[PDB]
């Protein structure tokens, strides 16, 4: 009989941090 | 003789979203 | 006998970039 399938792969790496936030309120 | 070699595993889950970015620049 | 186990699955895709950071300090 055929062999069993391999186990599912490991979960991917976490994504990169997001970009900088928008500028604060004008002076 | 032993049967056909098993299928490769399923691709892993997508990684988690990245962390929120750093605080934005001063106004 | 049963076939040998398939190879482990490929690691999942890297996660998406994180959201934008918090708004910056007031000017």
């Amino acid at each position: 009989p055929p062999g069993p399938p391999g186990l599912p792969g490991e979960r991917g790496l976490r994504g990169e941090p997001g970009p900088p936030g928008p500028p604060g309120p004008p002076g």
